[PDB]
């Protein structure tokens, strides 16, 4: 595929690296940094590398319109569930303390300025922007203006829109990641179109590419990795009894262990070229192809052709099958017994 | 990808259907009509479409030979354990009678001339040439000449070999599948090079293309679903704990179900394009994209720039975030209150 890399503090993103699995704890945790304690202890338990926040600053993220607007995954204003969820600066200094003293990174998506001002206050290692800010070009340039690598959601954007995103951080100088999204909660398999992965590395030779997914389960993300991608987000419980609404999408501990053992199969799995020669295949090529051997009893003198030769595993034969209508017109250098393999010096 | 598709019996297959899992109960019956019934049985139970049987003939398949070579997994001649697994022309044909009396369809793979002369007199519907007879022109030929699709292994050979069984195949003219496939048994992950796939359909843009697998478990067939394959080929054994040198490799009733349920979702998670505009997440594009507000009190006829002017959920303003800088130098048409969305009556 390709050989981008870069690195989320001290961990290697690319094609050539292990995936990376982003366990999105969100607003997950209504508001309480104690439920967000229990659920990145899950996360650290679980073998998680990286546990992502999101940062609602909610005045600088919404205008007085957004206490009207209802998301599709609820029955409340969007206004109203931030402002239940929202951490406010002093509890998520707290939680990125809590996440890197359990030796796990901890990054976070901005919804607002205001947010980005202040995990840059906080310095973290790499940021995340959400497919709704993918098209926030304002925003991507504060965001790119810190220097520190971006992974850019693309879902409701068009090539064409994610183009200008792109072009912002590429003049920033810092490398990015694109993760192919969809953002319906929960999404059915027939709209997560993996294809569109394909779509985006052909447009952006630079980028590193995954998935963020919002699925009931992982096969979306086992068929991002197979196709190439680096980086897979989902959204991360410690039970799945916890309400909210995003939890019916989100992997609990034993999920994302199945996605950790799965991406890492397919890993190893996935690309590579159809004529590498694969050295355990030498004994099997050994016996399973064939050889050119006599179909009749052949009298020293007379002609071999089709209506005497055929060919039989093993492939130890001086004529392998591929040889096998060169020898037509040859002549019988002595008797050949039916069934035995014939020998370079059975022929004149 | 494709629209390539041809029928098994009443069964389409190919990028546009659903895909087909092959359970090859192969020699794991070890020799016994009565163990191959309890395998179709568990075949049947756990909801296979397809049977494949191999047929030995072991007089035709090898010579003398064969007696002398052994495979990398097991500990005795190929000779020895084909003679021992084989079933004679009576059992086969009670065999593919029982599969067919469980509404499945049976298909084999002939190892010979002998083999696949037998089966024609079965008349299967369609043939499968093992990844050891793909260079075997000769018999490929005669199995060609039946008249019915061939679904073609092609593990250890180029692409430059298998391009003479596809000119045999389609001078034939009959449809025919390239299955993707690694000879080791079991095989590594990283010997699976799932990349081969896209290799065999850009050389071969005729072929329905698939995976034959010899790995311990269902990813490498799950990432083969995601990158386009319409067949996938394991081992089917009803219980784990029977001996034989191909069950370790092979699937079980639960693990079969695994697998039809994972190709199901990423079937239809596979492919699309990025661009596509789906449905249902215009309600988040409502909330979630943002439009221009005033970032500070401006009076009448002050100008609009970006120091007076932002941008915030959500995406119902006059103003989208994409039109931000195309207000600055615009004039207020009358004052402003911080934070308000701007309207098209605010700006002379
Ligand atoms: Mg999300
Ligand atoms: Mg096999």
């Amino acid at each position: 595929q390709n050989n981008n890399e870069f690195k989320i503090g001290n961990r290697s993103v690319g094609y050539n690296h292990e995936p990376l699995i982003i366990c999105e704890i969100g607003i997950n945790h209504e508001g309480s940094l104690k439920t967000a304690f229990e659920m990145v202890d899950a996360a650290y338990n679980a073998g998680a590398e990286v546990v992502k926040h999101q940062t609602h600053i909610v005045e600088d993220e919404m205008s007085d319109e957004a206490k009207q607007v209802i998301p599709g995954n609820a029955d409340v204003s969007i206004y109203e569930i931030m402002e239940r969820c929202a951490l406010n600066e002093e509890d998520e200094i707290k939680l990125k303390e809590y996440v890197e003293s359990k030796g796990m990174i901890f990054i976070s998506t901005p919804f607002s300025r205001a947010a980005a001002l202040r995990l840059q206050r906080m310095d973290i290692p790499a940021y995340k922007i959400g497919s709704g800010e993918c098209n926030n070009y304002p925003l991507i340039k504060l965001v790119a203006s810190f220097g520190k690598p971006i992974i850019l959601s693309t879902g409701m954007n068009s090539i064409e829109s994610i183009k200008k995103s792109v072009e912002i951080i590429r003049e920033a100088g810092v490398p990015y990641a694109l993760l192919h999204c969809t953002n319906i909660y929960p999404t059915p398999y027939e709209d997560v179109r993996l294809g569109g992965m394909n779509d985006l590395s052909e447009a952006f030779p630079d980028a590193i590419i995954g998935l963020s997914d919002h699925t009931l389960d992982n096969y979306a993300c086992l068929g991002a990795v197979a196709l190439g991608g680096s980086i897979l987000e989902r959204h991360f419980t410690d039970r799945m009894d916890r309400p909210g609404p995003d939890i019916v999408c989100s992997m609990n501990p034993d999920t994302f262990k199945e996605l950790k053992q799965g991406a890492h199969a397919l890993k190893l799995a996935r690309g590579g070229k159809k004529d590498t020669i694969i050295a355990g295949e030498k004994p099997t090529k050994d016996f399973a192809f064939a050889s050119v051997v006599a179909d009749k009893d052949i009298k020293k003198g007379e002609l071999l052709s089709g209506d005497n030769l055929w060919v039989k595993r093993p492939g130890n034969g001086d004529f392998s099958v591929n040889e096998y209508e060169t020898l037509f017109g040859k002549v019988a250098a002595c008797n050949i017994r039916k069934g035995a393999q014939i020998k370079k010096t059975d022929i004149e």
